[PDB]
C-alpha cells in the first residue's frame, strides 16, 4: 500500500492513483518573485475560539488532531474563499533532518515540517461529498522552523508516546490550535490536491508566509513515532512529505506587498 519509501513512496503514487500526474497537483515551490500581489485579495479569518477538539489519531502516514466537525464552531473564511470552511483535522509533514520536511518550498527553500489545517466548505454538508469538487477543501498550511520552542505545541508532543504506532488513538480534548499560528495572517495562494493519496483536485491552499518555530526537542519527538503498528518492527515516521509537483497552468497569489 502506498507510503513514504522507494517501492510505495511518492514516485509510485500515480500507479494507484493516476491522479498524481493531473493539472493541480500539491504541494508546489512557491517562486516568491513571481507570485502575483493581488489587491482584490482578502484577509483571512480565522475564527478559532470554539473548536473542539476530540481526538489524536497514529494513521500510519502522520498524526490527525481530530475536531468535531458536526456545528458551525472553528472555522476559516476571507482570503481568497468563498464562503465558509470548517476545520476537521490538523496534521503535520516533517523530516529525518532539520533541512527537510516541509511539502511546499519557498524559493526551493525547504523548511523542518509543514502544519496543514484541513477544512471543508460546507456547502457540500459533510467532508467526504466536499473531496468531489474543486472548491470543497481549504488547507491553510504553516511552515515550521527549528528554533525556539511553540509553547502551544507541547501538549501534542506530550501526547505522542501513547500514540507511538499506527492505529492508536487518544483523548485530546480542549486543544485549542490558536497557539499554532504564527503572528502574520500574509498568505499565498493557489489551486491544488490533497497531498497524500487519493491526490484529489479539491484544495484551495492559503501557505503562511511567516513560520512557527518549533524547539529541536520537539520535532524529535515527532521522529519518533512510527510508520508500523504495535509488535512490528520499527520503521521511524520520518520523511512524511511528498515533493513539489509541477506548476502546469497555475497562478500563485500573494496577500501582500
Ligand atoms: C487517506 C488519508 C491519508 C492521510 N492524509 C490525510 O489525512 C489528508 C491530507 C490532506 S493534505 N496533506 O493535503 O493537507 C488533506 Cl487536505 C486531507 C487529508 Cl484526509
Ligand atoms: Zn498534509
Amino acid at each position: 500500500h502506498w507510503g513514504y519509501g522507494k517501492h510505495n513512496g511518492p514516485e509510485h503514487w500515480h500507479k494507484d492513483f493516476p491522479i498524481a500526474k493531473g493539472e493541480r497537483q500539491s504541494p508546489v515551490d512557491i517562486d516568491t518573485h513571481t507570485a502575483k500581489y493581488d489587491p482584490s485579495l482578502k484577509p483571512l479569518s480565522v475564527s478559532y475560539d470554539q473548536a473542539t477538539s476530540l481526538r489524536i489519531l497514529n494513521n500510519g502516514h502522520a498524526f490527525n488532531v481530530e475536531f468535531d466537525d458536526s456545528q458551525d464552531k472553528a472555522v476559516l473564511k476571507g482570503g481568497p474563499l468563498d464562503g465558509t470552511y470548517r476545520l476537521i483535522q490538523f496534521h503535520f509533514h516533517w523530516g529525518s533532518l532539520d533541512g527537510q520536511g516541509s511539502e511546499h518550498t519557498v524559493d526551493k527553500k525547504k523548511y523542518a515540517a509543514e502544519l496543514h489545517l484541513v477544512h471543508w466548505n460546507t456547502k457540500y454538508g459533510d467532508f467526504g461529498k466536499a473531496v468531489q469538487q474543486p472548491d470543497g477543501l481549504a488547507v491553510l498550511g504553516i511552515f515550521l522552523k527549528v528554533g525556539s520552542a511553540k509553547p502551544g505545541l507541547q501538549k501534542v508532543v506530550d501526547v505522542l508516546d501513547s500514540i507511538k504506532t499506527k492505529g492508536k488513538s487518544a483523548d485530546f480534548t480542549n486543544f485549542d490550535p490558536r497557539g499554532l499560528l504564527p503572528e502574520s495572517l500574509d498568505y499565498w495562494t493557489y489551486p491544488g490536491s490533497l497531498t497524500t493519496p487519493p491526490l484529489l483536485e479539491c484544495v484551495t491552499w492559503i501557505v503562511l508566509k511567516e513560520p512557527i518555530s518549533v524547539s529541536s526537542e520537539q520535532v524529535l519527538k515527532f521522529r519518533k513515532l512510527n510508520f508500523n503498528g504495535e509488535g512490528e518492527p520499527e520503521e521511524l515516521m520520518v520523511d512524511n512529505w511528498r515533493p513539489a509537483q509541477p506548476l502546469k497552468n497555475r497562478q500563485i497569489k500573494a496577500s501582500f506587498k
